[PDB]
């Protein structure tokens, strides 16, 4: 396997991907109160949806970076999920597939015992990676509803970074001590291993 070390990345994307859902990371964006977020020229708009129920959410494959000095990781995490909006004037359940990425920056830092640890710096969603597209078949939308989309831009990836990277942070100080270890030795000594 030599260079044992060109593991490390994955064993890391691995378990963080694991605790996410371990954690509960999918009921957790399922439960997000959003259209209550939204009501609390749109009050027309807002006044003909019923509910807003979100299905489907996923977790895609992590992505992960080292800074070029070797101190830091940025951990790429894209998530996917379906609103479904009860909209009567729409004739139909109206629903808009989301997409966002969190951008997580991963540090190694040495506690006041000495014991070293992987701790959350910057988290935060990727700026344009917000996604927002109503599912009409074959046939894309253009003009119909702009404003749901803005709103939905204005609170969306806030909401949804305030749940996702609290969870990441205890994630990180949950992980495998032995995993913990081996990657904040590399960070902390500037030591690259993630191969591009
Ligand atoms: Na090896
Ligand atoms: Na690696
Ligand atoms: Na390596
Ligand atoms: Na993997
Ligand atoms: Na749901
Ligand atoms: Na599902
Ligand atoms: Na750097
Ligand atoms: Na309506
Ligand atoms: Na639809
Ligand atoms: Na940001
Ligand atoms: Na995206």
């Amino acid at each position: 396997p030599s260079n044992p070390t060109d593991l490390l990345a994955g064993k890391f994307t691995d378990a963080l991907s694991g605790g996410l859902l371990s954690g509960g990371l999918l009921g957790i964006l399922e439960n997000i109160p959003l259209l209550d977020v939204i009501k609390s020229s749109s009050v027309p708009l807002l006044n003909n949806i019923l509910d807003i129920k979100i299905t489907d959410p996923q977790l895609l494959e992590l992505g992960l970076v080292q800074s070029p000095d070797g101190h830091r990781l940025y951990v790429t995490i894209p998530l996917g999920l379906t609103l479904n909006v009860n909209m009567p004037v729409v004739g139909s359940l109206l629903q808009l597939a989301v997409k966002l990425n969190i951008t997580a920056e991963v540090l190694a830092v040495k506690d006041n015992q000495g014991r070293i640890h992987l701790v959350l710096g910057d988290c935060t969603h990727s700026p344009g990676s917000l996604k927002i597209s109503l599912l009409n078949g074959v046939t894309p939308v253009q003009s119909f509803l702009d404003n749901l989309t803005g709103i939905l831009t204005k609170v969306l990836p806030e909401l949804i970074q305030g749940k996702v990277c609290p969870l990441v942070n205890g994630i990180l100080s949950g992980l495998d001590v032995t995993l913990v270890h081996n990657i904040a030795e590399l960070l902390i000594h500037g030591l690259q291993f993630v191969i591009k």
